[PDB]
């Protein structure tokens, strides 16, 4: 497979923590925008949370609708568990 004209690039950034990249659409469901990332950093998708522009995302949503387009780099946050 190959990205770039279709799809796009998603950088998850941790407040002064750790970060990566992945290749996603614009209707991704937060749902496995999120277990994509779990996999990455080998964090449970429990603990780590994203966030943009201090929007909380719910699990299920498409980021679409949320009005976030290609190049948006995504929030991450650790919780408790």
């Amino acid at each position: 497979g190959s990205s770039g004209s279709s799809g796009m690039q998603l950088t998850v950034k941790a407040l002064q923590g750790r970060e990566c990249s992945l290749q996603v659409p614009e209707d991704e469901l937060v749902s496995t925008l999120k277990q994509l990332v779990s996999e990455k950093l080998n964090v449970p998708v429990r603990q780590q949370r994203l966030l943009f522009k201090g929007k909380a995302l719910a699990d299920g949503k498409r980021l679409s609708d949320y009005s976030i387009g290609p190049n948006s780099k995504l929030n991450l946050v650790v919780k408790p568990l």
